[PDB]
C-alpha cells in the first residue's frame, strides 16, 4: 500500500499541514525543479531521535521535475525495511537537485508515512523557495550621428577572465537565442563560462535593445563586445559594465567615405 504525496513548489520573496491543500495565494509555481527521493527508513529507524536527514547510502525511492503547476506527485510504499530486515513505517527524504533560476535551493524536509491526507487521499507538502536578488542589464544600440537605434548589432559578453557568456537550459544543454533583451528568470536558464567561440551572441532589435537578467551580483564587472557589426559602421570601443539594472546606450559611429 501507498499513499501519493504531491509536492507543491511555490516561490516568496508557515508550515502548512499535509492535508491542506493550498494554492499559493498568488505566489508562482516553479516549473521545471528537479527532486530526488531518498528511502531513508533504515537510517532514520537505525536511530530515530538522533536522525537529522542523513541520506547517505540511502536508496532512491524516486525522481522527477516539478510541471507547469509547481508540482511533482509520487506514490511510495507506507512501509519498509530497516537495516536489521525489519519492516517499519516508511521515512522519506525530498533533495531538491536543481532549482529555478533566482531562486535558492529549499531545505531538505523528510517526514513518515502513512501521514495525514487531505479529502482526497493525498499528502501535500510546500517547500519554500525564496527568492534570491538577481541582477539585470539593458544597452541601445544607436546610431552615434543620427541617435537613432540601430537593429541586428550582435556582441558577445566576457568576464574578468576573459570567458564568454553562453546561456544553456536547465540542464546545460545549448538553446537557440534571439534578438533583444533575454528573460533567463522566466526560461530557466543558465549562465555559463566558455570560450569565444562558443559564446552566446546577442542582437539588437527594433528598438536597439539587448541583454538580459539572471546575472548573480552587481559588483563584477563584464564587457559587451561587438562581434557582428551592421553594415556601414564602425565596431563601438568594448563597453565594460556592471549587472547594475541600468539601461545605456552603445553607439555605433557611421563608418566615413571619402572621395
Amino acid at each position: 500500500t501507498t499513499q501519493n504525496v504531491v509536492l507543491t513548489k511555490y516561490g516568496f520573496d508557515i508550515d502548512r499541514a499535509t492535508d491542506q491543500i493550498w494554492t499559493g495565494d498568488g505566489a508562482k509555481p516553479l516549473q521545471g525543479v528537479d527532486f530526488t527521493i531518498y528511502n531513508v527508513t533504515a537510517n532514520y529507524w537505525a536511530s530515530p531521535k538522533d536522525y537529522k536527514g542523513s541520506f547517505d547510502s540511502a536508496p532512491v525511492a524516486a525522481t522527477g521535475t516539478t510541471n507547469d503547476k509547481g508540482q511533482l506527485t509520487q506514490a511510495l510504499p507506507i512501509q519498509s525495511k530497516d537495516a536489521s530486515g525489519k519492516t517499519r513505517a516508511a521515512v522519506y527524504l525530498f533533495h531538491e537537485t536543481n532549482p529555478r533560476a533566482g531562486y535558492n535551493t529549499s531545505a531538505d524536509f523528510w517526514l513518515t508515512l502513512p501521514a495525514k491526507a487531505a479529502a482526497d487521499g493525498n499528502v501535500y507538502v510546500y517547500p519554500k523557495n525564496v527568492q534570491k536578488t538577481t541582477y539585470e542589464r539593458t544597452f541601445v544600440k544607436k546610431d552615434a550621428e543620427t541617435k537613432e537605434v540601430l537593429e541586428g548589432a550582435g556582441f558577445k559578453i566576457s568576464n574578468s577572465d576573459g570567458k564568454f557568456l553562453k546561456l544553456t537550459d536547465k540542464d546545460g544543454q545549448s538553446v537557440s537565442i534571439g534578438e533583444g533583451f533575454i528573460d533567463v528568470l522566466a526560461n530557466n536558464y543558465r549562465l555559463t563560462w566558455v570560450a569565444e567561440s562558443d559564446a552566446t551572441v546577442f542582437t539588437s532589435d527594433k528598438s536597439g535593445k539587448f541583454g538580459l537578467n539572471g546575472f548573480a551580483d552587481n559588483t563584477t564587472t563584464y564587457t559587451a563586445v561587438e562581434t557582428n557589426v551592421p553594415d556601414g559602421y564602425d565596431a563601438a570601443a568594448n563597453t565594460d559594465f556592471k549587472a547594475d539594472n541600468s539601461s545605456s546606450d552603445i553607439l555605433n559611429a557611421p563608418s566615413g567615405i571619402l572621395p
